């Protein structure tokens, strides 16, 4: 009769358990039971592009409802021990794209169990999941990805339960909380349905986020040394060929300093082995460096044997060089960005 | 009766571990169980800005009040084996912002649990946590951070839990103790609140400490080296210009020396969206430099047509460069401190 | 009696479960038990030429006969819950080249028991092994790998256990959504035998892709430095020697240049105990600008005494050099395509 | 009454665990069990001061009596299999100062319960384990560092429990047969004592070394590639002001090496704020260099007009810059060394 | 009565583990039981240097005969499932100067139970450890080293215990199937002893392999260019001495690569106290790119008071440092055979 009878509220427990399968779903053979699912995002932890994972931390909670489980003359939610849940059926819920997950236990188990009067069960964990993203880098650094969640029953088909969003487009929450330096979320989205493999239908959750690059931090640190190096080897243009000692110099100093800069910055760059846009501007800036010597080097050559054709040919190299890097660069800005 | 007939103390426990559901908090159905908190800090391991975490290493003990295990006719402090934690019931007490905890087990679980003759249980944890900090790295290394941890109840609200800190602003102890290679702990804060979710409120105690960083070995291992790097690039300025070679590898060898220097520095610095002093610091020394070999070419660019010019722009660099760093070293060491 | 009944299910189960032995095998002391095997590749994480060894993870499933799970009274198959298992007799399969391979335990046991009324046994589970694969890289980056996982009974020798894939070659799926960045997969085989040891013959089940490397990465960021430093190298042959000095930095800067890249690219792969392809090419490359360095000292050497035999090595080797490195890299790529 | 009556055997010990209580210590609410540790080390497998820790391998073992476990007619010491250690009463013993620690399991546990007539139980385990040793890198590469082993009980306080050395001096073995590649063990302690929580008092058992670096590495790695320098660098003076290309190409080689070797340093360190000997001897050498570079390139500027001046400033150099690089030298080396 | 009939040997079974004591060896209080054990090498996934430890995964098995568990009327070889392990006594085997190991468990812990009509039981384990190896890189990288595993029992003295080799040498196979890419096993050997420790004696077996390291990726990787360096110092000495700029450049193009080729292999190893021989080797290569530059100063200290002299002094060193460098590179690589 009182709630605060401890001991009544253990009988109550002991009747639940007692003759409870943990290995019958509930409503087993019958209709299958709906699985409401919230997720509550604690933060995102890293977005790898060199292993394309991303680390996530998120509260998964699971609705369900269990008339087993139903009681009576107890006017309250019994919040039970994690403990309990390992004497009860719980839906075998997992993540299909994630590589290496846990459940938080210190400092016990994150696990919580809420039991209604109507039957229903909450269950929920803290989990830390390492989910998989493939990742289109040809537009890197300027790309935009989009990196999925999702959510999947391991062994009951669609006859046996059905899996839903529970709040609409609110079940997930936290997201504009995260704080992710290198990225910025854009939209993230959740999607309900089914899919069909060799041993029958499957339910499916998805929570998806479109992570769109930061921009400012490679303009700063990766194109704008390359663009100077360019003008600083074209500066040796405009030197009077009569003394090769500065221009010989400024090229020189202009290859090292690119090659340098390209062998840093692919230390620091993701290790992804294929072509990225990043790599063709800078294969394209040392190709134009490269040039520049080369004219150079024929002009100084054929200046001793036809002075006036090696004036011509400066002249026109001066006309030529400028105005075709700024189309190879807006045009590669075009069919980039 | 006598604590050394172990018997009787064997039949007294016996009779307090039966009946005992460990499904259900103390008091259950009635007011929520008052639990205190101290918190013995053996270590901060380390404190890493590549993953803006830090390692922390403490004994974690809760004192709380179960009538249930209330004994009498034993005057003694009751010390038990820590495995009849197992046979008990204990808070779902964990820590909010954790990336991966555990608890010792060599040569047990380092665990304690302590009964009282008016039935008050205390229950003690040795954990080493890794809790994500994040990090204002605007002004590196000469930024102050404040990293915290959150206690926080999983599953129960402040209906059926309430913590507080056993002992006021002594609760904490240890952190004068800690040995930070590369910080110093200005100060720790203690804060409890209520927090408010979807399920309802929450208890909540954050432990905050506010780190400074060391800037001595920065001092000796970026900024005098770049200094001096600046000083052997204006050296160049003491040469006659008819000797131009010399200048000229000196120049050479100054910015690919600097430019190398640069680059181990970055690639030993994480990656940050925004730009870190030291970087600035990197830039403007490294322009300095550059701009010191432009004006050197530029010299002997019109060294014989107009030597009086050549040698005036020489006289005036040699005072001009140093006052002009000395400047900008002035406005960096107002603005970042 | 109704299909429905949870209690009529609940007796039927233990009743299978009663008096059923988890130490013996179906048919125990009779025919071997065979075994169907089907696997869903959901993805391959990562190829390590430094571990050589591949991440793979994949939906393994078991199919087997039990008489002793034979039910009758009930038409529906029964998708019990993983924790059931541990009940039953499982095969001891393991595969024998894996490192560390373990089975997903989030939120629950990755692990599915499905029984069927005519005592039919389909045991599923997600495992992420990491096999180890055995390169050959002498032909890298132009390498064409044979990567193999193989499945073995441990404890039961062909005359307690038989393996075959169950749907011949269409047992295993998921090959066609492999997305490797590096390698693209060519083709799958399935081989099913019987291996010979001490012990008595085993069943085995060979599971093999042939991965092909893209070549696109290594010829952006490898080949075309090293070719454009070689031509870099060349250009000195049309500079006068009376430049003797500037030509000798052009030189020495390749060379210089050279040895950096080949530090870039020194710590990439581990320590084979042959020459690499692209090493290889690298020391081409070096021992043709080294020459080119020698040829231009001997030229100056002489370059006082004889400058009519100066002026024709020049003129040879601005043939020579192009042409050698031409058939050199036509033999090259001749030789490793 | 026959040893051999396996069942006998058997049945001792059933009885023995028979109403056998694991929650309450020897002789609970008497005088504290006395508990004999020693400590048999077979390796110590680094020593890191990137992170400032040792890993430690041992065979723990521990000795108490438990009357409870008396047997009685077997003239034996029972060797028990190591599960039934889960079935007694063990000591609470942790290890204060490590980060990670673990029992090895394979093929079993590497645990091992061995029973005496009398009631005493010894319990050995095979431990490793990763303990934190702050180290003072003031005088790196020369520092003597002191790195300890904290044993201490967790729950039961003094009242409960006592630890002691068993065997004296003589209780921890096998440190002779340490062999660090780049420390030296100079010497070991033993220390008994009691420490005081707000809970009570604990005992507590220390086993330190005294690790002493070895220079040897780094005498041929570091310090004589900057002298060889530094002296290199004297070369300039004496060349005279004509020959001005090779005193610029010796100059800037001798900074370039100089910087090279410091960044090389710099590569295999860890953080710290303050100054080690080796950072500012290399610092010194450095500065050094500088000044004679320094020094050629004003001599340049004003060799042009005052010849004699140059001569006098060369001569002079070949004098002070040796003399205050030995003075240098021989100032770090009292410093640091004594 | 059949052996085919499951019942009666599931009987069997039970009365083999009625009244079975897990906490008795066999012969308890009587005669030592000897354990007679194969080693079936599958691989040796690596050998480090820099932790001192070789990982080896290998079935190990163990033979002996527990006469509790003879049986009759059944003439079959029982294969046990793996958990029944948990019900019979096991040796304590252990490995002495392992660092970490582990038993594979997936898709079930690979653990084979095998009983005889005698009693005699085989228990084998797939095991993967991480075996100490102290190393004598006195001679690194032309050094042979020899890496034992040592076997012994924790608890149980000689009198409860003696190990042995089952079927002598041939105890151990598949070493000649070892794929190790820069070691080659050149042998192995197998002891069997007893060592006396404070409790007494205990039983031992030690497995050694000599691995003996290859040469040819330490050949083409730093010595050939170290070689090829030393060439290019010696290139300055076939040049005219008045042209100081070019020489100067050659020097000091030498020692920066001589100095970067050596520190980027520093890294290879820990701090050893000994000196290795790739290091005796670098520090030669670089005396002698440093002599060379040390010799063009002392010849343009010289240059103006005896021009004749400077150029006798550089034919002499023409002729002198090609010669004194092969004799470096002959004894050292003498020395080291
Ligand atoms: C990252 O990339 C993933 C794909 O890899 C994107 O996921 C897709 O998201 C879109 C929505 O943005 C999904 O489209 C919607 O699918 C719903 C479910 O379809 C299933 O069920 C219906 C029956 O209910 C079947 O007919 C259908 O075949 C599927 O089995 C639909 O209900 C939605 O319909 C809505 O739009 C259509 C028009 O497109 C209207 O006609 C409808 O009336 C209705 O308004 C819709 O089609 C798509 O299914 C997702 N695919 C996968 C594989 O997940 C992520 O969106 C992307 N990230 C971001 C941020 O966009
Ligand atoms: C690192 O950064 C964190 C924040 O990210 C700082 O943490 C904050 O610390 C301050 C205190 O320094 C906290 O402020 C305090 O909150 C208490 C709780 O408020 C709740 O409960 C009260 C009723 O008890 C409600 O009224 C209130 O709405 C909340 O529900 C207050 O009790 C404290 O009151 C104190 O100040 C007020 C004036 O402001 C006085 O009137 C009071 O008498 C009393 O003195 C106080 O407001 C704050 O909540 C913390 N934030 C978080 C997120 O935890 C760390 O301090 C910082 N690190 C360092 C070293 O400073
Ligand atoms: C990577 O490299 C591995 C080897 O290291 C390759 O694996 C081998 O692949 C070949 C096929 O290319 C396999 O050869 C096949 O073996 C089958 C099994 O033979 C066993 O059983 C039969 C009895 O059934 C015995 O007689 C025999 O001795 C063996 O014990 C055969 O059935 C196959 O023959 C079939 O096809 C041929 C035509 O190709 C027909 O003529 C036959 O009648 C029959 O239908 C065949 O001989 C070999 O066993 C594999 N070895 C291992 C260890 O796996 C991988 O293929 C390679 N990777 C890739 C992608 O190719
Ligand atoms: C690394 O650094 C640590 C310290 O950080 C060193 O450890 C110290 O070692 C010394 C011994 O070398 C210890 O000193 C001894 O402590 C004993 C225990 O003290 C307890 O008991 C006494 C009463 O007996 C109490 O007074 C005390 O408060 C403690 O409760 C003492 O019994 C010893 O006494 C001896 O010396 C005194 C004079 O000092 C004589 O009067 C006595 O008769 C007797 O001869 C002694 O004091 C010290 O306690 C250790 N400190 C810690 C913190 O453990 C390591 O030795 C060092 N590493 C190496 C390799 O040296
Ligand atoms: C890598 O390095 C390890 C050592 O670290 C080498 O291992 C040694 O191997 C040799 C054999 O090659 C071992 O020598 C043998 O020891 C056996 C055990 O000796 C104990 O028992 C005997 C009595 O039986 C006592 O007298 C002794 O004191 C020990 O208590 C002996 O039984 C062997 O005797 C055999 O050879 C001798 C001649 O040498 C004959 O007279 C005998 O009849 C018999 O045939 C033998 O002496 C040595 O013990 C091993 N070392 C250790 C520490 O155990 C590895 O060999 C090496 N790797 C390689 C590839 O060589
Ligand atoms: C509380 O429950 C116990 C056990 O069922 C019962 O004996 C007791 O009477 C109950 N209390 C009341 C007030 O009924
Ligand atoms: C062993 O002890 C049991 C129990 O006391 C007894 O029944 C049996 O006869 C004894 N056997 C021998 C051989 O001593
Ligand atoms: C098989 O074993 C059962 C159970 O012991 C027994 O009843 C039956 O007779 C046996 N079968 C034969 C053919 O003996
Ligand atoms: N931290 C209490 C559980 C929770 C928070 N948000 C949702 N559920």
């Amino acid at each position: 009769n009182d709630p605060g009878n401890m001991s009544f509220v253990k009988e109550t427990v002991d009747k639940l358990l007692k003759g409870y399968d943990i290995r019958l779903r509930p409503d087993f053979g019958g209709p299958p039971v709906c699985v409401g699912m919230n997720i509550d995002i604690a933060s995102i932890d890293m977005v790898s592009e060199v292993n394309m994972d991303y680390t996530l931390t998120m509260y998964f909670q699971q609705y369900w409802r269990d008339k087993r489980l139903a009681y009576s003359g107890i006017p309250l939610n019994l919040t039970l021990d994690n403990r309990v849940a390992d004497q009860l059926w719980v839906p075998d819920t997992y993540f299909l794209n994630d590589k290496k997950s846990f459940v938080h236990g210190v400092t016990v188990k994150n696990r919580m169990i809420r039991l209604h009067p109507d039957g229903t069960v909450l269950y929920g964990l803290r989990i830390t999941t390492t989910a998989a993203c493939m990742m289109d880098l040809r537009r890197y650094p300027l790309d935009e990805q989009n990196c999925t969640l999702e959510i999947e029953s391991y062994g009951y088909t669609t006859d046996d339960i059905e899996f839903y969003w529970r709040g609409g487009d609110k079940a997930v929450t936290g997201v504009e909380r995260i704080e992710l330096p290198q990225f910025s979320i854009v939209e993230h989205r959740l999607v309900s349905r089914n899919v069909v493999f060799a041993t029958g239908a499957y339910p499916r959750l998805s929570l998806s986020f479109r992570l769109k690059r930061n921009i400012g931090y490679f303009i700063l640190q990766t194109y704008m040394p390359s663009i100077l190096i360019t003008i600083l080897s074209w500066v040796s243009f405009w030197i009077n060929y009569d003394a090769s000692a500065a221009r010989v110099a400024l090229g020189i100093t202009t290859v090292l300093t690119m090659t340098t800069i390209n062998t840093h910055l692919r230390e620091t760059l993701p290790k992804i082995p294929y072509v990225k846009a990043i790599d063709m501007y800078l294969m394209g800036c040392f190709v134009f460096v490269f040039l520049a010597l080369l004219e150079y080097a024929f002009v100084n050559y054929i200046f001793f044997s036809q002075p006036a054709r090696a004036a011509a040919i400066d002249r026109w190299s001066r006309i030529v060089f400028p105005f075709t890097f700024s189309l190879f660069n807006l045009v590669y800005w075009l069919y980039y960005v």
